[PDB]
């Protein structure tokens, strides 16, 4: 069957379109600029590319950009966000176009009459953005809006406008009857195909690069592995029992136990041994995953295997120095 990906020039999109292929689906990559190279290689040296993969031009930006993408799709992956953590202007560069991209993906779905279930990829930040965090988390959970826009913590802007987009998105769906999932992962980090540094591993190798702005995401940070989490995604799209949203997460830690494993695992590197604010006695924060492995679905790595993938992958392309 034909599905449509978008953002298929991403960490995570890039990943999932490869997946897909391997398992025999006929794909609609989206990208915003297929005249560059560094973005479209590595969907086309992809297994299958020639025959199975098509590419279109798309922006959220643009109302109904997504319309010739879709038509004739079963269904459709939104992947695709704008994700500028440093924008001057957060409200119409940021927070509008994600949602509004994302009402207008679900009126193209609409408009499409073939798309018979729409994967929303979320994000962990629509979950536990409040002031005081709770020992576990699970999908019944949502981010404080007004302590978001307060605090102003790194993300702030990222986070407000998923929040906003997802909500939106639960409240077009049930309103048109649209089958619709949403996939909240938390930090993933793992082995990847894209050539640039993706996002996230901005913030998971904070500790080796001393990124000290992105350290509170991971002080009391939830991580998955790419693979598990794009899995996931064929999972929750062909298992017809999904409803609702799902937290895809594997592994939590505090900032000292990651710092912690990757001293041992890269003594090349200069990581801290301390963090300020941050004590032993802090307290682990746990997404709970219970809805998805009670469907049936198992996660196959270790935080470990998430975190070498990711350093060798940087290293291989040049994007991490050997050593410190
Ligand atoms: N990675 C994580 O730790 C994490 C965790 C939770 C949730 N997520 C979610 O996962 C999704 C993908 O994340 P990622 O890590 O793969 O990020 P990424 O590498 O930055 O991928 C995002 C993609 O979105 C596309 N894009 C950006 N602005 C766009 C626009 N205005 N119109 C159309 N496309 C646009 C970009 O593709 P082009 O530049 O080629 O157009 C980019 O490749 C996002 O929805 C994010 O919220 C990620
Ligand atoms: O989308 C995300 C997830 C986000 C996150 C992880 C764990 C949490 O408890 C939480 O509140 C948010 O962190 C990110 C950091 C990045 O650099 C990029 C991302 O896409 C994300």
């Amino acid at each position: 069957e034909t599905v449509c990906v978008t953002g298929a020039s991403g960490f995570i999109g890039s990943w999932l379109v490869m997946r897909l292929l391997e398992r025999g689906y006929t794909v609609r990559a989206t990208v915003r600029d297929p005249t560059n190279v560094k973005k479209v290689k590595h969907l086309l040296d992809l297994p299958k590319a020639e025959t199975h993969l098509t590419l279109w031009k798309a922006d959220l930006a643009d109302e109904g950009s997504f319309d010739e993408a879709i038509k004739g799709c079963t269904g459709v992956f939104h992947v695709a966000t704008p994700m500028d953590f440093e924008s001057k202007d957060p409200e119409n560069e940021v927070i509008k176009p994600t949602i509004e991209g994302m009402l207008g993906i679900m009126k193209s779905c609409a408009a499409a009459k073939t798309v018979r279930r729409l994967v929303f990829t979320s994000s962990a930040g629509t979950v536990n953005i409040q002031e005081h965090q709770l020992p576990v988390y699970d999908e019944s959970c949502w981010s404080d809006m007004e302590f978001c826009r307060a605090k102003k913590m790194t993300a702030w802007m990222y986070f407000v406008s998923k929040t906003l987009a997802e909500q939106a998105a639960w409240k077009y769906a049930k309103e048109n009857n649209i089958d619709f999932i949403t996939i909240i992962p938390t930090l993933v980090v793992g082995p990847f195909i894209m050539s640039s540094m993706p996002p996230s591993l901005i913030t998971a190798l904070s500790p080796i690069t001393g990124n000290e702005a992105h350290y509170s995401i991971i002080r009391q940070g939830q991580f998955v592995h790419l693979d598990d989490l794009c899995n996931a995604h064929i999972y929750l799209f062909e298992n017809p029992k999904a409803e609702g949203r799902y937290i895809c997460s594997s592994h939590d830690c505090i900032i000292l136990d990651l710092a912690k494993m990757l001293r041992e695992k890269y003594p090349e590197y200069n990581i801290p041994t301390e963090f300020k604010g941050v004590d032993e006695n802090l307290k682990s924060v746990c997404f709970s995953s219970k809805k998805l492995t009670d469907l049936g679905f198992e996660f196959k790595y270790s935080l470990e295997d998430m975190f070498t993938g990711a350093v060798d992958t940087c290293r291989a392309k040049g994007l991490l120095p050997p050593s410190h």
